[PDB]
């Protein structure tokens, strides 16, 4: 089911996304890559 | 142009994160691809 | 080390998405594509 994501967080490192999802239990996540980087 | 995204959801039926967009009609949305999971 | 994600935005010409990071100088991002399409 599409369920809200209720915070969102990116990992310096890793360059991973994490999305916390509200449903059940609470320990959903999802998780992207993305390219991090400084701007100008 | 920029664009802002207003929520979002993800969905562990299509592995598909969905932002919901503020723009036009209000029915336009983003989609990617997420690995979602229960974690520890 | 996660760090927040204050805000998304969505380029509406290259579907790029952008998410704007607490962390620092305030001026790191984390990007990534996507698929923009309008809904029922």
């Amino acid at each position: 089911a599409p369920v809200p994501v209720t915070k969102l967080v990116c990992d310096g490192d890793t360059y991973k996304c994490t999305a916390y999802l509200d449903y059940g239990d609470g320990k959903w996540v999802a998780q992207w890559d993305t390219a991090v980087f400084h701007t100008t």
